[PDB]
């Protein structure tokens, strides 16, 4: 089982609700999106951090173009300063 | 529970044997340090290239292990390996 991870900075002028709300519709996505296996966020110039459960590296690729999540994209996107994206499958 | 999360990119020259050893010395960690519960780390196949993850009880754990000097001895002999590192520590929640 392979993770979708990212960690995000939060533009200054985002209130600390909006980032609440942020990711409570990120959450949601889980509702909507078949390949959304688990999801699970925090927090701690990177302040948050997001994991995604996937079946494969082919199932993470649904979850990128499908309609909701590029929707989300479309309406959160302005929210960040900065993102950086991670897919992997962890090891020991 | 906590979790450890960190994030690297390697320099240049460090070769696969390096990397390799890297990590099961890392892995390795959680046989020595109490604190550390499980770890498993990966390569990022889409900067950074290699992602850790450890397990803790709580934030108080975690202090433990970072003057923990198995943990301080890995950080001596390998920090050297990566060109740039990123720490995140945080409560997991949905």
């Amino acid at each position: 089982a392979v993770k979708h991870l990212f960690v995000l900075k939060f533009k200054d002028e985002i209130t600390e609700a909006q980032k609440e709300e942020f990711f409570k519709t990120y959450v949601n996505l889980v509702n909507i999106i078949p390949a959304m296996k688990d999801v699970y966020w925090g927090k701690d110039g990177y302040t948050h951090i997001v994991e995604v459960t996937f079946e494969s590296v082919e199932t993470i690729q649904d979850y990128i173009i499908h309609p909701a999540h590029v929707g989300f994209g479309d309406v959160y996107r302005s929210f960040w300063e900065k993102l950086l994206i991670f897919d992997y499958t962890p090891r020991k």
